[PDB]
Formats: C-alpha cells, structure tokens, sequence
C-alpha cells in the first residue's frame, strides 16, 4: 500500500503533493527516489539549501551513484558549506580514484581550508595522472612554495626543461637521418609527438623559474648560470657551451663582442637572439644584487632605460626599492627619480625612500624637499621626525630650535 501512496503523489506537481509525499515515508524512513523527487522540487522553487539537504541524504541510500555525490558536492561548494563539499567529493573519489574533476575541486577546497599536507598530496596525484597539463603544473609548483619547499618546485620546472631538450635532440637527429636515406626529408611526427611530449618551455616558463630562484635566496650564482643555460637553449644557442664558464654574465650584452671565442663564431650564429625579456632581466639584476655584485646587477637594471617608460614603471620602482634595501643609495635615486614625472607615482611610496636616500648621501638640502612633499599626502609621525633629523644636519642649530618644536 506504500507504493500506491507514493505513486499517486510522484505523478503530478503541486506544493502540497511533494511534502505529503514525505509524510508517507515519514511513517517508515528510507526511499532513495523520494529524495530525488524532493531535490528536483526545491531546486525549481529556487531555494537552494533545502535542495542540498534532501539530496545530501539521498546519496547515503545508494552510496554507489558517484556522478550523484559529485552534484551534491559541487552544490555544497556553491552554497559555501565546505566541510560537506570535501566530504561528498571524497566519496566520489573512494568510489572512483581516477575522477579528475573531483580530485582537483576537492583538493582546492583543501587549499582554502589550509590543509596543505592533503592539498599537496592532492595535486601531486593529478600531476601523476596527466604530467602534461600546464595548469596542474603551476598549481603544484605554487603549493610547494606556500608549503616552504622551493627546492622541489624548481626541480619540477627543470624536468619540463630537460624533457624539451631530449625532444629537440630527437627531431635534430631525426632529420639528420632523413637526408641520408634520401626531394626533402620527411620526418615521422606521429612517432615523435608520442615518444617525447613534455610541456613547451618558453620565456614564460623561464620567468616562472627565475622568480623561484629569487624566493630561494640561496647560492644565487647557480640560479644565474641556469637562467642563462635555458634562455640560451631557447634561441637555439645551446651550441655555445663556453658561456657557462665565464662570470661576466657577458652574453646578453654588447660585452659579448669583446669575447675571444664569440668573435671566431661564424655569422650565422652571431645573428641569433642575444637579448632577454625585461621581466626576466630585472630578475637577474635582483639575483645578482643578492650576491652584492652591484656592477653586474646595475648593467641589467640599466636595460630598463631601453624600454618604453610607461610600459615598465613598476620595474623601475622594484629595482629602486631593491637597491634601497641593499643599502646602495646613490644608485636607488636614479631609478626612483623618473617615477616622479608620471602623476600616479607621486605618493609616500616613492617620496619616502627618495628622501631617505638623499639624507643617506649627506646631501640634506634636496632631501628636505621630498619629506615635505611626502608629509603633505600622509600625516605620519615616523617620517615627520626623520624630517627633523634633516633640518638638523644642514641647518645647524641656529634658528633650527624653533622648527623642531613646531613639528
């Protein structure tokens, strides 16, 4: 008689029908289809949560419809209750270990909740399933950094690199043979694209590496030697091994024409990109400035001068502030000073260090001017005081006692 009570109800749609549909199974508890009916209605009336708790129960009657949990999990993630969402996802995954979507989604709700041990052990898995997804690669590289392992995040991009070298050698030996047998060569790609596949290494990759060598802040000379080996492989210059054995950091500069072995190179090779993109070059500057080589770091930063200024202002600033932190003051002022011309940069952010730089070179006259401008926008004490110390050193005490108390 139960089956009749439910049947009459399920057939047709009215707001009284579906709750009375619950009332019969209210006598005795469990019907899987009962809930799937419930959710269908709650979803339509447009109130989200009741829809979730109905289905969220349904999924327990049949533990085995995992396409179903995945829906209940993405809905608990949509309604912003996470602990359910990760739990539902974890059933989808105990049923199906290879479900990619749910391992990923779950493992990034793991990230938001800040269980990294789980979220890492999570993206690692997807990266095992498919090594060639670039999104997964980044997401994994990132967690490694947040998890305070930079060293692992670097090896990760290094393999991608080598994988690209192995593959280029394959294609080069491939058509070195194709001409012997044989009117052009025909290389068989289906065999190549299957045999060596790893993700393309382009400048973006090398930049992502560069930033990883900064965050490490260790053995910074090894980082530089490598940024150069890779940047050199790109631009098909890997042929020239010698650059590995000189300190100058001299390639990627005109300095390379004073080179003994370079001169002897034929014209074909002499013409090839010896230049590197700016976001990376400013990163070699920083990376050198870490080793307190200001002479080399400077030659990199000086390259900002050849880029259209409005395009990279933020780099001028980052360099200037990097010199300020590295306590090289005479030079910082040179990468601060241009930001002044563009209106949006005139702020305490630029004005404080500019001044402090001047105060530090023992020219206090001009340093006054900036702390003043800086004090205007922002009412802060820390850098009003340092303005006293400036009115102190250039003006000696006579008629400086009034100013001090005034401020």
């Amino acid at each position: 008689l139960l089956s009749q009570a439910n049947e009459a109800f399920v057939r047709n749609d009215l707001q009284v029908a579906e709750r009375l549909f619950n009332e019969v199974i209210k006598k005795d508890a469990r019907n899987f289809a009962a809930y799937e009916t419930l959710g269908d209605i709650y979803q339509l009336q447009g109130r989200l949560n009741d829809c979730c708790n109905s289905w969220f129960l349904a999924a327990h009657l049949n533990a085995s419809d995992w396409e179903f949990w995945k829906i209940v999990a993405i809905l608990s993630a949509d309604l912003d209750h996470v602990r359910q969402a990760i739990y539902c996802f974890s059933r989808v995954i105990s049923l199906n270990p290879m479900e990619w979507e749910s391992i990923y989604r779950r493992s990034m709700l793991y990230k938001k909740t800040g269980q990294l041990a789980r979220a890492l052990d999570g993206f690692q898995r997807l990266y095992m399933y498919n090594p060639y997804d670039a999104n997964i690669l980044r997401e994994l590289a990132i967690l490694y950094v947040d998890y305070d392992r930079i060293e692992d995040s670097i090896e990760l991009y290094m393999k991608v690199f080598n994988a690209n070298v192995e593959r280029r050698e394959a294609i080069l030996a491939a058509l070195e043979n194709a001409l012997d047998s044989s009117m052009f060569p025909d290389i068989n790609w289906k065999k190549i694209d299957a045999k060596y596949k790893c993700i393309p290494f382009d400048w973006s990759s090398l930049n992502i590496l560069a930033e990883l060598f900064l965050k490490l802040a260790v053995s910074e000379v090894d980082g530089i030697k490598t940024i150069k080996k890779c940047a050199r492989w790109i631009q098909r210059r890997e042929s020239q091994t010698f650059w590995d054995h000189v300190p100058d950091d001299s390639e990627f500069d005109n300095r390379r024409f004073k080179n003994s072995t370079f001169d002897s190179l034929l014209a074909a090779e002499k013409e090839k990109s010896y230049n590197i993109p700016i976001d990376i070059r400013v990163r070699l500057g920083l990376l050198r400035l870490n080793t307190d080589n200001l002479v080399e770091a400077l030659n990199h930063f000086q390259c900002l001068y050849d880029e259209t200024f409005s395009d990279v202002a933020d780099l001028y600033f980052e360099a200037a502030t990097a010199l300020t932190r590295a306590e090289k003051y005479k030079e910082a002022i040179d990468f601060f000073t241009p930001l002044l011309s563009l209106e949006e940069w005139r702020t305490t952010d630029v004005f404080k260090p500019l001044a402090r730089c001047y105060k530090e070179i023992e020219s206090y006259e001009t340093a006054k001017e900036f702390y003043e401008l800086a004090i205007k926008s922002e009412p802060d004490d820390l850098d009003i005081r340092v303005s006293l110390a400036e009115v102190y050193y250039r003006l000696n005490d006579p008629e400086t006692f009034k100013h001090m108390l005034v401020d």
